[PDB]
């Protein structure tokens, strides 16, 4: 595959930062597509028409299907507005989504 452009490089950091030791306390529900029939969230295909998860953002990444940093970023908010309206506003892993969003959202904005 051709080298990535400047602006994607500097999104494949931030993707690797997702995925790191760092903020793999909030950051683990987000690892690979959520799995419904295993949790048993029978509704999770219902409310959810597009899923996204990061190891679906790093196959994407790895295979050049972003043509530009937006295009990046919107999986990226779509995997956090996926869990948002999902599930109720309470549970725990709308928590670890916002801080691993907070580090998204700085990251992305800093971008060269
Ligand atoms: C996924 C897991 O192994 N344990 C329980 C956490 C459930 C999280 C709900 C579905 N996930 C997202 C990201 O909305």
């Amino acid at each position: 595959m051709g080298k990535l452009s400047e602006h994607l490089r500097y999104c494949d950091s931030i993707l690797r930062e997702m995925l790191s030791k760092k903020h793999a306390a909030y950051a683990w529900p987000f690892y690979k597509p959520v799995d419904a029939e295993a949790l048993e969230l029978h509704d999770y295909h219902d409310i959810i028409k597009h899923p996204m998860d990061l190891s679906t953002v790093k196959r994407k990444m790895d295979g050049r299907e972003y043509p530009d940093a937006q295009g990046f970023a919107a999986d990226v908010r779509l995997m956090f507005s996926n869990c948002y309206k999902y599930n109720p506003p309470d549970h725990e892993v709308v928590a670890m989504a916002r801080k691993l969003q907070d580090v998204f959202e700085m990251r992305f904005a800093k971008m060269p």
